[PDB]
């Protein structure tokens, strides 16, 4: 037994709902939120900039320091790093951005790292500003992610979509 509340389960291991993914960290203190995140760790906008506002900034200054030191991701790879006020730990997944002409197929690497953690609170990745089609990346995600995901969409009409055209 886990504390997310009023999920649709999608599949054994996938659940869903229409929430805010700030405030469902805020609510749930997951071990694990997975941010939407650039190879730069620039969180400006998108679920990275909400996530990094609620910090205060604070991830934005860690992540600073983390590619100071390791220089920047890949496309398709993740780091780990404080979840500060929202999660004990924030999984950072870099997916494909369709705005930057990167292969969709990389997708399928991105959600791989979910498998490293047993429970996530997570977006779906590529989604929004990253230009993907966001039924597409829950279906890589279902036919990727074997660890249980609580998945998070803003948009209630996106939502209602996803639910409905699910198979
Ligand atoms: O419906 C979806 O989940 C969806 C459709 S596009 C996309 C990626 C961009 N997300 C955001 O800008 C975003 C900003 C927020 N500010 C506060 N809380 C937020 C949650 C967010 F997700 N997510």
């Amino acid at each position: 037994v886990n504390s997310f509340s009023g999920y649709l389960k999608l599949t054994d291991n996938v659940y869903i709902k229409n929430a805010d993914i700030v405030e469902e960290a805020k609510k749930v203190k997951p071990t694990v939120v997975v941010n939407a995140a650039n190879v730069y760790l620039k969180h400006g906008g998108g679920v990275a900039g909400a996530l990094n506002k609620a910090t205060n900034n604070a991830m934005q200054v860690e992540s600073d320091d983390y590619i100071a030191t390791n220089g920047p991701l890949k496309v398709g790879g993740s780091c780990v790093l404080s979840g500060h006020n929202l999660a004990k730990h924030c999984l950072h997944v870099v997916g494909p951005n369709v705005n930057k002409g990167e292969d969709i197929q990389l997708l399928k690497s991105a959600y791989e790292n979910f498998n490293q953690h047993e429970v996530l609170l997570a977006p779906l990745l590529s989604a929004g500003i990253f230009g993907a089609d966001p039924i597409h990346s829950l279906r890589v995600c279902v036919d990727t992610v074997r660890t249980n995901v609580y998945l998070a969409v803003f948009d209630k009409n996106l939502y209602d979509k996803l639910v409905s055209s699910f198979l």
